[PDB]
């Protein structure tokens, strides 16, 4: 059975079986004034499978999301937004769909309002590791990899794993830039706690980290007041969250997703749009909280 | 300035400033009839300071938690249980007290009802790791370490860091044994998500992983291979949770805490008790919800 609601102020309540008639979601809290249409939700849904015009065989276009309420004459009403997807079963991506349509709403709002940008990349597949982040690169390839010379190796390992009835794990990094300072609610609802909560709704995640993350176990503490001219430090070891409330820096979150035509070799990659969506959903929730708290 | 509550049926609400008059919690959802007394709570609270005869300088009384409601003639009546700690002067860290007191209740009930056993240990302090685990050893030393050979090294490392005025992070593994199958509520309140969320209320935590955790990203798939030899699948690769639901295996959780007179080089080892407590609070909540669902 389910436990289907997320958020205190920005809230998403969902329903629907992948084999059922359709999927639904009620999203509460989005301010009135936001230009929004169905296309704004398809763009993100359609990113879970990176074409473009290029995937599998018998490409008949996907199940289309539909706004049932909440927007009048192209802008949000201030009222609960209803989303519906009517399944033409005629594939556990539909298990993911409402989260993404919802995240998109929070992404757009945060972009328009603050210029907050949320994006993710695969730093790793099994034993191949990216070593360079270039954002113009990630949509140019189907692994969401930002290292253009990594891409090729990723390509061979995958071609090498379809050759053998096998699958590999992945590790995704998600950043949220331009996020104001002060968001989060300790004791129990620190922004890092709600972020971990949210990412952990993706199936196959087995760890969540922020900033330098687990490498913290082995570190030693000195970056403190030291000799000479500049002096900082802004290496953002915290991953943009201190004491559980946003810093002003980029927020760095990483998750590790396990091993799962009809061949995955790495499904874990495709987790990036949702991983991206979950961070949007949390931050949006926290923005409203921070605002309500003056 | 708080979000001062956690849980949906097992629910813990708190308040109190460290330099305030006192701390308080209201605990919901504990069935009637579990033997409980202040004494049972103090024990967990006092486990923070591994000093029976012990520690720096001289010894306070120390501050004592008082049970205000919900208990008659030694047992839970099943009415909201109120806890109170009156603060004193002529010092403590103390934003952790009500969590341990509350987890102590979850723990006892789960130990009495289901035989569930939750305990934690330090697998790593900075550049020193422990290899092997003897539950008998953990309370012998002041590092919740389970490797008796490691302990001399941990002591060396830590005695050096204090005189150097340096600090180091640590890594902790917390285990939940004999936990029944079925617990957790996906989509969004999957038990690993509620664990992570809870572990992250501990300050300095920068990562949470379940089972093999961040290791999985470099893993490859075979569920199993057919032979007149084998690896049986009671290595908890899962760490006791699949699809967000307890599997009946032992639940394994790791956390990585970062580096931060009286000086902490690694205060992170002193978080072991509160991590046990959070795991207990989340397990309790999910027990009740599993019950309310049948």
């Amino acid at each position: 059975m389910a436990g289907n609601s997320i958020g205190q102020l920005f809230r998403v309540t969902t329903c629907g079986e992948s084999h059922g008639v359709g999927l639904m979601a009620i999203v509460d809290g989005v301010p009135p004034g936001l230009a929004l249409t169905e296309e704004d939700l398809q763009k993100d849904l359609d990113r879970r499978k990176p074409g473009t015009s290029k995937f599998a065989t018998q490409r008949k276009e996907p199940d289309q999301v539909e706004i049932i309420s909440g927007v009048f004459e192209g802008k949000t009403t201030g009222t609960p937004i209803g989303l519906l997807i009517r399944n033409t079963d005629q594939s556990s991506a539909r298990e993911t769909a409402m989260r993404v349509a919802a995240g998109a709403i929070a992404k757009k709002y945060l972009a328009e309002k603050f210029g907050v940008l949320i994006r993710g990349h695969v730093t790793q597949i099994g034993n191949e590791v990216a070593e360079k982040l270039d954002w113009n690169e990630v949509p140019n390839n189907p692994f969401f990899c930002g290292d253009v010379d990594a891409v090729p190796r990723f390509e061979a390992l995958v071609t090498s794993l379809r050759e053998q009835g096998t699958s590999c794990g992945a590790k995704l990094e998600i950043l949220a830039e331009k996020v104001p300072v002060g968001w989060g609610e300790p004791v129990f609802d620190r922004l890092d706690a709600d972020i971990a909560h949210a990412m952990m709704s993706i199936n196959a995640v087995k760890g969540v980290e922020i900033g330098d993350g687990f490498a913290v176990a082995g570190q030693f503490g000195h970056e403190t007041r030291d000799e000479l001219t500049s002096h900082g430090f802004l290496a953002n070891h915290a991953g943009g969250i201190l004491g559980g409330i946003s810093s002003g820096q980029t927020i760095r979150v990483a998750i590790a997703l396990k091993p799962t035509g009809r061949h995955d070799p790495c499904v874990g990659v495709r987790a990036t749009p949702i991983a991206e969506a979950m961070l949007a959903i949390v931050l949006m929730d926290h923005f409203l909280r921070h605002r309500a708290q003056n």
